[PDB]
C-alpha cells in the first residue's frame, strides 16, 4: 500500500502568475507536507515570464538545474534588482521580497523549480 | 542576496545533493539527485533512512522516463511524472530503466 501521485502537476494559482503554475508537491500531500514545489522544464520559456513581480509570506528556493553545468540561466528581480543564476543554482527569496524571473537561456533538460518552505 | 552555486553537495548515504538541511538558516527538507539518461546501471542497493523520503520524477515530455521502485519487496514502474512516498524505515531503492536526456529523479528528505 505504497503512497504514489501520478495526477501531476497540479495546477495552483500563484499572486502575479499569468496561468496556474504547476506544482509537483503541494501542502496537504502524504498527510502533510513543510514545503511546496512548482516548476516545469524551461526550453520553451526563454524570454517569456511566467509571472509579474509578486510576494509570497513565506520563504522561496528558485532551484535551477540542468543536464550539464552552464545550459541554463535566469535572471532573478529581487526588490528591483537584477541577479543572473547559472545552473545549478539555489537562491533564497525572503518571505515579502517582491521578485520573480525571465528565462535567459535554457536547454532541453533545463529546469527551475520554486519551493515554497512552509516556516 | 543567498545565492548557493557550490553544487551538488556529495554526501553519504555519495550522493549528490542540491538542498542540505543546513542551507540558509535550516530548512525543513533536504534535496539529493542527478539526471536519469546516464543512469540508465545494473543495479541499485536497498537502503533506509531515519526520515522519510519522496522520489520526485520528471523528465521534459511526460512519460520520457521510467524506474522501477523496490519498496520492502514489491516492485513498482513508475512514469513520469510521478512522486512516491518512501516511510521512514522502509527499506528501498530506484532503479532507472528508461529516460531521456534531461529527466531527473531527486530524493526529497522530508525533515
Ligand atoms: O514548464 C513550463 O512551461 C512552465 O509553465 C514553468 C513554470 C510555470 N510557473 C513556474 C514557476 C516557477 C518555475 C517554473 C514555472
Ligand atoms: O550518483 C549520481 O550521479 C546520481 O544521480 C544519484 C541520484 C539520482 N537520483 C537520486 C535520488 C536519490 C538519491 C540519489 C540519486
Ligand atoms: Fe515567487
Ligand atoms: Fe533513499
Amino acid at each position: 500500500d505504497a503512497e504514489i501521485v501520478t495526477a501531476l502537476p497540479v495546477p495552483l494559482a500563484v499572486a502575479g502568475h499569468h496561468q496556474p503554475a504547476p506544482f509537483y508537491l503541494t501542502a496537504d500531500m502524504f498527510g502533510g507536507l513543510p514545503v511546496q514545489l512548482a516548476g516545469g522544464e524551461l526550453s520553451k520559456l526563454v524570454g517569456k515570464p511566467v509571472a509579474a513581480p509578486h510576494v509570497h509570506e513565506v520563504d522561496e528556493l528558485y532551484f535551477l538545474v540542468s543536464p550539464e553545468p552552464g545550459q541554463a540561466r535566469i535572471e532573478v528581480h529581487l526588490d528591483g534588482v537584477r541577479h543572473e543564476l547559472v545552473s545549478p543554482a539555489v537562491m533564497r527569496i525572503p518571505a515579502g521580497s517582491e521578485h520573480c524571473f525571465l528565462t535567459l537561456e535554457a536547454t532541453v533538460g533545463s529546469y527551475c523549480f520554486g519551493i515554497l518552505v512552509g516556516d
